[PDB]
């Protein structure tokens, strides 16, 4: 599925990311929009490690997922890697909420520090009322 902008800005909220962790909503969005153009079908693989990042907030298999063949992986949201390639986001959502419940915070996302850290990321919830 891809989500268009306020539908999705509206639905990270009511599933309580707005804030999380002190982490803005417009962050969650900036990371998805960078991370998948909004697209819950969103999928990259990473030869380095054997690891893929799946879904619209591109979480990785070697330690947040388990998709069945990435080694010495980790399942720290303990679910499915494609319990993350869904329509619905309830799984997304809480298996990124456990992702910056770690030190690094939602800096464990390389894109987020490129195209979010510091900048000015109004625009991905103006308008959205929200």
């Amino acid at each position: 599925k891809v989500f268009e902008r306020c539908e999705l800005a509206r639905t990270l909220k009511r599933l309580g990311m707005d804030g999380y962790r002190g982490i803005s909503l417009a962050n969650w969005m900036c990371l998805a929009k960078w991370e998948s153009g909004y697209n819950t079908r969103a999928t990259n693989y990473n030869a380095g490690d054997r690891s893929t990042d799946y879904g619209f907030f591109q979480i990785n298999s070697r330690y947040w997922c388990n998709d069945g063949k990435t080694p010495g992986a980790v399942n720290a949201c303990h679910l499915s890697c494609s319990a993350l390639l869904q329509d619905n986001i309830a799984d997304a959502v809480a298996c990124a909420k456990r992702v910056v419940r770690d030190p690094q915070g939602i800096r464990a996302w390389v894109a987020w520090r490129n195209r979010c850290q510091n900048r000015d990321v109004r625009q991905y919830v103006q308008g959205c009322g929200v």
